[PDB]
């Protein structure tokens, strides 16, 4: 205990307590701690922690600043050493070179293990979560003078090591295992852009680039962009921009659908549409795209469209019992959800809904900070809970598609602007309100309405032209 340096000259050496680091129920589980218990335990002398350290690191953000956390760190790094002994003290002053045994344990045994463990840190932070000093330049710089002005032999290994992923990260901002099939077209020829829709396209091709679509945005999300909800929170755009993304084509994707639908007047037209969005849900299936399963699903299920009884009678059976188990993956929970994702065989995009949910009742129902004894210490264990739930996520993110992409439809669906200037509430009230045109409320009759689409509704079906 009195081996390490005392408390007037270093913060991370101060006893544990029941006051400044809790524990769980081998390694031992951090359950609580102040940030310098945290930091200390994240570089701890005695043993590698590397799943602490990916947790630390993936969620400190919800209670650390990066600024903050560097500083931190080089704190921790900045181990004043004990002072002579009497006997060294008198051989020092005669001009000889001192025994030093407690010295050079000190040395070998504690300075050395955590000034490692500092650098495996700042290793981990800029291999896993560049993008941190992607957004503030002056971390990088402040990074770049630590590592640079590091001195040793044992340490040069280490310095080395972390410039060498630093620049493989700037470079980066500066395939095919077998043939894809042919690339799938119906009414639109290849270019004729502006007559693209719904119809126009072909499902097939449809469902493959909103595929090809959802996997990038799926595999683009980072696991700090969903810890402590920051993509609620005021600084979103720079802290969840490929979350927001994501979020933001379903519900273009989604209301898009229920424009399409409801849009569409005419009955015997309308019921040619949630038919074509039905067999869009099909390749999805196909393809084990269950966000877009459950896009299509979201769609059915919205206020303008589940009333549309009229609409979903000429249906036919099989394309009902299709939409209707789509739905069944979502009941008790997403059981059957669940249940498929952990059966099918690659490549799949996950759901993505379900881990904001999850993350978010994590969040709301786990609180910020314990207390011991009258004094707040960061709660852990709900960062590690929200981060398992982000590693759920990131096992699916390198299971990429043989489809071939198709620019001018991939750029329709990352165009797609079905709300145009208004609000999302507003345009659902509009969106619903058309719902009531279209199939007024059971005491009023139904009225007709003429066609729009000019050209033929007869789909060209889901199967594939080898
Ligand atoms: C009654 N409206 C039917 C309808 C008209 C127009 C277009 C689509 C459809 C359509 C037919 S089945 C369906 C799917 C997506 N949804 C559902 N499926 C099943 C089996 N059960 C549900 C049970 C629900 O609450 C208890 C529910 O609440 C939203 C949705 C369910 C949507």
């Amino acid at each position: 205990q009195m081996r390490l340096p005392s408390a007037d000259v270093y913060r991370f050496a101060e006893p544990d307590s029941e006051e400044n680091i809790i524990f769980e129920e081998g390694i031992p589980i951090i359950k609580a701690g102040t940030v310098i218990k945290l930091i200390e335990r994240l570089t701890y002398h005695m043993y590698a922690d590397p799943n602490f350290v990916r947790t630390f690191l993936t969620t400190y953000r919800s209670f650390c600043k990066p600024q903050e956390l560097l500083s931190l760190i080089i704190e921790r790094f900045e181990i004043p050493e004990p002072e002579p002994t009497e006997a060294d003290r008198i051989a020092i002053e005669n001009g000889d070179q001192p025994l030093s045994a407690e010295l050079k344990r000190f040395r070998k045994e504690y300075i050395q293990p955590v000034q490692l463990r500092v650098l495996n840190v700042c290793r981990h932070w800029v291999e896993h979560h560049f993008y941190d000093f992607e957004r503030d330049a002056y971390l990088l710089q402040r990074m770049e003078e630590f590592i640079g002005t590091v001195r040793g032999k044992a340490m040069k290994k280490w310095v080395e090591s972390i410039t060498k992923i630093i620049q493989r990260k700037k470079i980066a901002r500066d395939t095919f295992q077998s043939s894809p099939p042919t690339v799938e077209w119906h009414i639109s020829r290849p270019g004729h852009i502006e007559t693209f829709d719904l119809l126009t396209l072909h499902p097939i091709e449809i469902a493959r680039q909103l595929t090809l679509l959802e996997s990038d945005l799926y595999r683009a999300v980072q696991p700090s962009e969903l810890v402590g909800s920051v993509w609620t929170k005021e600084d979103k755009e720079i802290n969840s921009p490929n979350l927001l993304k994501m979020i933001r084509h379903t519900t273009n994707l989604t209301l898009w659908f229920e424009k399409c639908i409801v849009e569409t007047e005419n009955l015997e037209e309308r019921v040619a549409v949630v038919s074509r969005i039905i067999e869009i849900l099909q390749v999805f299936q196909e393809l084990n795209n269950f966000n877009g399963v459950l896009e299509v699903v979201s769609a059915m299920n919205s206020s303008p469209v589940y009333r549309l009884d009229h609409t979903f009678e000429q249906i036919p059976s099989r394309q009902k019992k299709i939409l209707e188990e789509a739905h069944e993956l979502s009941e008790d929970h997403y059981k059957k959800y669940l249940a498929k994702l952990r059966s099918i065989n690659p490549p799949c995009v996950p759901f993505f809904g379900i881990y904001l949910t999850n993350i978010l009742k994590t969040e709301e129902g786990n609180p910020e900070v314990l207390k011991r004894h009258g004094k707040e210490l960061i709660n852990f264990s709900k960062r590690r809970k929200v981060a398992e739930i982000t590693g759920e996520i990131q096992q699916y993110q390198n299971q990429p598609y043989c489809l071939r992409v198709e620019s001018d439809i991939k750029r329709f669906f990352e165009n797609l602007n079905p709300m145009g200037n208004s609000m999302e509430k507003e345009f659902t009230d509009y969106l619903f309100n058309k719902s009531l045109e279209i199939e007024p409320r059971n005491p009023k009759p139904l009225p007709r309405f003429p066609k729009k689409y000019s050209y033929p509704l007869k789909s060209p079906g889901v199967r594939p032209s080898n």
